[PDB]
DNA sequence: ATTATGACGCT
DNA sequence: AGCGTCAT
């Protein structure tokens, strides 16, 4: 009844850039604009690996993780932009700096949580309360929501997509009761108005387009954002959840895309998120543990409480490189050379970070992978990070890993290393 | 030879 | 702490 929490206390948005690395390259090179194009790293092995794809190219079936040579088979006129290489490795600085552009604009509207290089969550609860006050009981015009979808609408008693968007929007608005300053649906709508403003600002000031989801929590906001990309935003109301989840594969929900989600499906013998409602909290806790069980019980009802953390900057700064196949490092000075290259990029990014953000990393994590292992990281060791100097860091990294070498000979490295990883962690204010 | 990251959970 | 999971 009225005691039952419905998880409608917050207004949360997720803003995610469209085809982000592609857009970064398209802004820089006008020739790539409005074309099937993709961003690739490296070149020698099968044309390089694709990590971002324009929507024009997606129509041909081009995807992430596809080799460029294979993508060219689906899309002969596919244009390609290469990730910069520095010190023998891919360097993502251009995209990180483009990310900062967007993050700083979003921060003008509310405190954000950086969730990836191209997306951030927004807690709009306070901002919505203040827009509602200066509205002072005026209806929200559809003109204020020019790119907004309302999930689940229209319904009941039409052949074009923009026409459908508007029909759904008018059904939504004409059902809104704005007399109520605590109405969750009204609060979401105002949230959507603000996000329209945010997204306009991002495009105006960077040239980048993005999509967004507006709901009552992070999981629903993330799900919403993807429903109508690119260059659109979607509102998922609490009321839309039963229909939405009744046919929603469990793997589509954030954190359930892996082994846990597979276990939910296998153990319970279900396919869709909505089917979870038929289990007690204790039942779910028994199968998936106390934390996961409570989380699942609430989530399948559209309820989740993970807060938007006040964190705009990444907590770690890392440098990594794979050495696949026959390129695996088999000599000590090979290992030492590449540790230096990684450490030099790390020092560069660390020094920039210290100046920009008034902080200093205090711990260096070293990770390697060995030939034969299917694990991402065969070993992780930490040591102290007392100075921002590449030679010191690479020498220290070598020290903490050098006895991983099985080889009785000290000049040769056995078994060959197929990955190196340097990560600066544990920041302190400075 | 699906690369380069980055956050959070478990024990 | 070191490892595993999930993620973009
Ligand atoms: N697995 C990955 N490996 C390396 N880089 C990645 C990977 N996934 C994503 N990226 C980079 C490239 C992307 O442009 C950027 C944003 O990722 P993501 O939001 O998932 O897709 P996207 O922005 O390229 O397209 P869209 O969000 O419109 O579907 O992060
Ligand atoms: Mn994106
Ligand atoms: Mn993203």
């Amino acid at each position: 009844g009225p005691h039952m929490a419905t998880g409608q206390d917050r207004v949360v948005a997720l803003v995610d850039m469209d085809c982000f690395f592609v857009q970064v390259e398209q802004r820089q090179n006008p020739h790539l604009r409005n074309k099937p194009c993709a961003v690739v790293q490296y070149k020698s092995w099968k044309g390089g690996g694709i990590i971002a794809v324009s929507y024009e190219a997606r129509a041909f079936g081009v995807t992430r993780s596809m080799w460029a040579d294979d993508a060219k088979k689906l899309c002969p006129d596919l244009l390609l932009a290469q990730v910069r290489e520095s010190r023998g490795k891919a360097n993502l600085t251009k995209y990180r700096e483009a990310s900062v552009e967007v993050m700083e604009i979003m921060s003008r509207f509310a405190v954000i949580e950086r969730a990836s290089i191209d997306e951030a969550y927004v807690d709009l609860t306070s901002a919505v309360q203040e827009r509602l006050q200066k509205l002072q009981g005026q209806p929200i015009s559809a003109d204020l929501l020019p790119s907004t979808y309302i999930e689940g609408l229209p319904q009941g008693p039409t052949v074009q997509k923009e026409g459908m968007r508007k029909q759904g929007l008018f059904q939504w608005l004409d059902s809104l009761q704005i007399d109520n300053l605590t109405s969750p649906d009204l609060q979401l709508t105002v949230g959507a108005v603000i996000v329209e403003e945010m997204r306009a600002a991002i495009e105006r000031e960077t040239g980048f387009q993005c999509s967004a989801g507006i709901s009552h929590n992070k999981v629903l906001a993330k799900l919403a954002c993807g429903l109508n990309k690119p260059n659109r935003q979607t509102l998922v109301s609490h009321g839309s959840v039963p229909q939405l989840f009744s046919q929603m594969p469990i793997r589509k929900i954030r954190s359930l895309g892996g082994k846990l989600g597979a276990s939910v499906i296998e153990i319970l013998g279900i396919e869709y998120m909505g089917e979870l409602t038929q289990f007690t909290e204790s039942q779910l806790q028994s199968h998936f543990g106390e934390k996961n069980g409570s989380w699942l019980y609430a989530m399948c009802r559209g309820i989740e409480h993970d807060p938007v953390k006040p964190r705009q900057l990444p907590k770690t700064i890392g440098c990594s490189k794979n050495f696949p196949g026959k390129t695996a490092l088999a000599t000590r000075e090979q290992v030492q050379w590449w540790l230096l290259q990684l450490a030099q990029e790390l020092e560069e990014r660390l020094t920039k970070d210290r100046n920009d953000n008034d902080r200093v990393a205090t711990q260096l994590v070293v990770s390697i992978r060995v030939q034969g292992d299917k694990r991402l990281s065969s070993l992780r060791r930490c040591c102290a990070l007392t100075r921002y100097d590449a030679h010191k860091m690479s020498h220290d990294a070598f020290t903490v890993i050098k006895n991983c070498n099985t080889s009785g000979i000290q000049t040769e490295w056995s078994p060959p290393l197929t990955m190196l990883f340097l990560c600066a962690t544990k920041f302190s204010a400075s």
